């Protein structure tokens, strides 16, 4: 397979390593490393994190005097503001360099053309798939976790060993594992998800709330209920996670599966036709386009429609009883 | 008819002419109109073709100081990077001048309205309609060649005279010809060719090669060599430009002549109707907002069409091929 | 793979081979595998090609004596004719042959089965890819070129060693290559180019043409020239033929490569329907069955599009300003 | 106007004409120009035909042995024939001639390009508009009648004048007219009526039957007399021919007017798409091959419809009433 495990961890030994950003990601990949003996610098614009940052014991300087000192820098800060970020700070030092590892954790703005890197960089992917605080909940245990990797640009013919030295460097493997992909098949699932499966199961419960109350005579306290101010939804997740998609479902009733099964088959094309127009939608580079638009023009959507699901009915509702339940 | 086949050069002698930008067009005019008597100067942005335009025996200063010296101005420069050099450079200088003449070679930024001169200005454009190169190849016989001719803003009564008089003077008349149109009709008809037909054609190619070998189990080796990795395309196009387009025929089998005939009046209405939306959705601007806003995002959807071409199939075949022709 | 580069010459060795035909394919071939060191007849009907015929050295007779005293015939003829000429004069000689070669530069009569030859035959194909014309342009610099090969009966296990002594003989390798295919794989690719891409990019002109005259005011005399009266599109070819159909598209600007792409993307399915559609009308045998029965007929339908053609405006137009540049 | 009343009779004598054909139209164009004053001769092949064309005082030769004889030929023979008496006879001899002007009644042969005659020959049209009977009950009068006039071929700057003296010879004018026209102008007019209003009006009549009968319970006795079996179609037709067509209403009753003229207006565009499609078929070349396919096949289709119906209900009934009418 294209599985990895476990892998050396040599070539970042007597180099020094610059983390850009002081984030979740950030203090709690930089703490790793630094635990696994290696020299670390990092490199961030000066406030609170700033304080923190220095606080736990790493020498901090400025972002660009960061990359001078540094054969490999890791980028981890939001995809939002990096370009900016890059342009006037990095991207100069940058072409005053000689050989160079650049890491991201998303591929977005490397995947759709935003960042270029030269040709004497190496440029890599090292992308975790956690929220970030549990990777620390995970680690006092010596348990790994899964990790994406990626080479988008190589000068050097060992940027996939520093890829793997990375890999293990921040404690992802072993114990985990670590699978080889690109930028674009990481920056379109990261994508999909947010675009295919959640936005249509948000509208469904929507949905099933407003048919119930508006065409059965339900009452609003009642549905909420059901459909989601239970914690039945993440008891659900929890055993998909850990028994199985499927298999979770032997442990509710023969009527549950019976139906779940014949209209999840029933109405399957349905969505596909719906992953695949979103899909098309993200490959061709159409969706950054949008958004970079909508970034420039001011968030107008954006603010409206934070606006119409805040001040919709169910959330109304859901306001009146989560303030009943005593839940804040 | 509406066509010019010679006329006077009075009115650019003892006037001073600028040439913006000596790249293709702007290394060919300059050097044809010193060669037809006129005084001409040189602006450009100092690198390479400063170097190669000061050896060609052309006295060089800054866009702005070329600008102040000249009665007239050729601003023969990529439409891509113009609006940016007339707003800072020549716009400033314009306002501080009298009784100007301005050229352009191409009337996309003027017929959509990214860039708009004064009224003490002569608007004027000459267009040629070869690829720069060979209008060399046809200088040295003394033969002309062909250019379009637009006037957007009169402030002299002696727009159209000054026109023609470049027209000699840049060498395309006598001997060719010289049509009288609009800055319109020239972009319009520029960006259909871009749009119509040089796709389709592509795209017909591109799919025959797919259905030949997804479906009839060709070889890709023989399916290039038959649609387009031979030369047959080339010899067609100059039978077109000598004879005649349907006279071309003559030269070919009966088969193929009735093949093509038939075809030909079958599938017209098809294409008439593609062509008809594309040309609408130019004459109303709406192109050149796309193309504009395209740029300022950061040209991903470019990017990511260039890549899914060039990784197509085919284009990995050809690669093959022509690696094994010894073609380079 | 299936490319074949070099191959042995001595099966042709010791036998005499008679060039049926002196048109251009038949003079040109003659000529070369006489100059490779083989013993060669001609056979054709006698007018001014059978004066240049004899003139160039070559000993004639009639058709069928020269069937007779070959061991290998090449029927370098029209497909329009070869049928009557075959049933005649070819077909009874061959019943009174022992041990025969038959090869074909065209697989249309064969692959549809309008010439049905016996079994003691080896049916045998070698088919070039150029003008005819160029192959001597190509031959005197000691360039070889491509052809297609292709077997569709063997009473000698020797047939596809025949097709490779003949490829080597006609002198298209060493230097090219040679492909191995089918009859059918050749009809149709000849067929599909002359069916699908070059009468659209034919009505696509026209359509532009018409379009731009009377739907926005435009001159014929200028939309000629941005259409096809100029050398642009030979140009294009020849990029295409050198550096490659998409590579071309570097040494123009960004707006058209940007235009290009989008369109060409946009537009695929639409003329994928149609290739379908035709590719399939001809692997059925349905094209040769109406272009037979029009034979039949009196070429009707051919001469009455012939003249709407000619006498169209875009053609009128074209003939006054080809009288107008000079050009013939 | 393009309309001619009357020209010169002049470039006919001295001359000899070749009446080919004596059927209606050879026997009464013959002898009109054999009484307006002009040496004739008649070719026919040897048959009931041919005694009477002699017994009226023409000498006869055989087709061939006319046609040399003579300087002008008329074709005065079926269009469904004309083609193989061509090839046969007609084509050697004129090949074996100078200056000769050749004449046709109908351009359908000509049109579609099933005879080309050479270049040394003036090929021309005079088309009669007429039963052919009907032109001796009007030559007796003194009165002329209508005819088109075409130009196909001119190798003597004369055919227009020759075209204008055959029409005075035929004594169609002076008296009647004379349009100038083209031999397609002919051959579209004569089948657009055969394929539009002709059977749109016989299948109006029939639907109108076999409705009547067998939804409304009428007797086929009674229908017929109403819509066919009685003389008004007739009578209308003489008062269109003479009154006008609209100005033909006033005779009738204001229910009938007012009924016709809302329904005509009603059902226009219906039946102008069925006149659209009808002459694109034919304009194209399309029921030319059409029809002499079925030639060829052996009329199975036209065989069966005739069948289909003269074996109809309402023929049935037609024979029965006629047989009690007395009417034969
Ligand atoms: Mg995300
Ligand atoms: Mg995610
Ligand atoms: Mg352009
Ligand atoms: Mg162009
Ligand atoms: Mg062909
Ligand atoms: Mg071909
Ligand atoms: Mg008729
Ligand atoms: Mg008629």
């Amino acid at each position: 397979d294209k599985t990895v495990l476990d892998a050396n961890l040599d070539p970042l030994k007597g180099k020094t390593i610059g983390v850009i950003g002081y984030g979740n990601q950030g203090r709690v990949q930089a703490t790793i490393m630094r635990e696994n003996g290696l020299n670390v610098i990092v490199g961030n614009v000066k406030d609170k994190y700033y304080e923190l940052a220095k606080k736990e014991g790493f020498e901090v300087y400025e972002i660009d005097e960061a990359v001078r000192r540094s054969d490999v820098a890791l980028l981890l800060i939001p995809d939002e503001v990096m370009k900016e970020v890059y342009e006037k700070k990095i991207a100069p030092v940058l072409q005053g360099k000689k050989e160079f590892v650049l890491d991201f954790a998303s591929g977005y703005n490397v995947a759709f053309g935003l960042i270029r890197p030269p040709k004497s960089v190496d440029t890599i992917m090292v992308a975790p798939r956690m929220v970030g605080e549990g990777i620390m909940d995970l680690h006092k245990q010596g348990k790994g976790y899964p990790v994406l990797l990626g080479v988008k640009q190589d000068a050097s013919g060992k940027a996939w060993d520093y890829a793997k030295a990375i890999a293990k460097g921040i404690g992802a493997i072993p114990g985990g594992i670590a699978v080889i992909s690109s930028f674009e098949e990481e920056a379109l699932l990261d994508l999909m998800s947010e675009h295919t499966w959640v936005p249509i199961l948000f509208g469904a419960i929507k949905a099933c709330y407003d048919i119930a109350v508006k065409e059965y005579g339900v009452s609003p306290e009642a549905a909420l209920l059901e459909f989601y101010a239970s914690g039945e939804l993440a008891e659900i997740a929890r055993l998909i996670a850990e028994e199985g998609i499927f298999n979770q479902m032997v442990h509710h009733s023969t009527t549950s599966q019976y139906g779940t099964l014949t209209r999840m088959f029933k109405y399957y094309d349905v969505v596909r036709r719906i992953v695949e127009n979103e899909a098309k939608y993200i490959w061709d580079g159409s969706f950054a386009k949008e958004w970079s638009l909508e970034q420039q023009a001011g968030y107008p959507v954006f603010y409206r429609l934070w606006e119409l699901a805040t001040q919709s009915e169910m959330a109304k509702a859901e306001k009146e009883l989560y303030k009943l339940l005593g839940r804040k």
